[PDB]
């Protein structure tokens, strides 16, 4: 379709180097070229990587921008085993909806807008519900846009862990951009 969606390298070390690759497509598994992988390089397009194979296993997303080395991409363990193609949906609002309890209640805050710390803005230094938002927002464990990021695919989130979360611990977010 005279277009290109998005294109991710996976790399053994860093500097773009070693025996990986430069092509667009979705397998299982890269693990068959590389066992572990480090910095990343996506070019358009925001990829979608499972720390198991079958797209499960953490949650980070890469947006339009150049990784050499594992530090530029905000990883954890240079830990890899899946790897998907991610679109971002129309729109331009990006509404979300927190609330202070699980069972969504308490005081919950509704709008758009950029968020560094949860805990300056909405004086909440954890989730344990986010419910339904607009689109795709991301879930940061650190302030200021840090810490192994969250995606928040769709369905209800009826707890903090729902979002694959292990604990309640979130910070804030801010909307995707290309």
């Amino acid at each position: 379709g005279s277009k290109t969606g998005t294109k991710i390298t996976f790399y053994e070390d860093k500097n773009f180097q070693v025996r990986r690759y430069d092509c667009d497509c979705d397998c299982a598994d890269f693990h068959t070229y590389l066992s572990r992988c480090n910095s990343i390089k996506v070019e358009g397009g925001t990829w979608a990587v499972y720390e198991r194979p079958n797209f499960a296993g953490y949650m980070y997303i890469l947006p339009q921008g150049e990784y050499p080395e594992y530090q530029r991409w905000m990883g954890l363990n240079d830990r890899l085993s899946s790897c998907r193609a991610v679109h971002l949906p129309s729109g331009g609002q990006y509404k979300i909806q927190i609330f202070e309890k699980g069972d969504f209640s308490g005081q919950m805050y509704e709008t758009t807008e950029d968020c560094p710390s949860i805990m300056e803005q909405f004086h909440m230094r954890e989730i344990h519900s986010c419910k339904v938002l607009e689109g795709v927002w991301i879930f940061y464990e650190l302030p200021n846009y840090r810490g192994r990021q969250y995606l928040l695919d769709k369905k209800e989130y009826r707890k903090p862990i729902d979002w694959g979360a292990a604990s309640p611990a979130v910070q804030s977010f801010r909307r995707i951009v290309e």
